[PDB]
């Protein structure tokens, strides 16, 4: 898996 908020 990865992270990559977007908010
Ligand atoms: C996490 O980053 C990886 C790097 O390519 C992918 O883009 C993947 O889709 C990302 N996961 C989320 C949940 O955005």
């Amino acid at each position: 898996p990865t992270t990559t908020p977007l908010k």
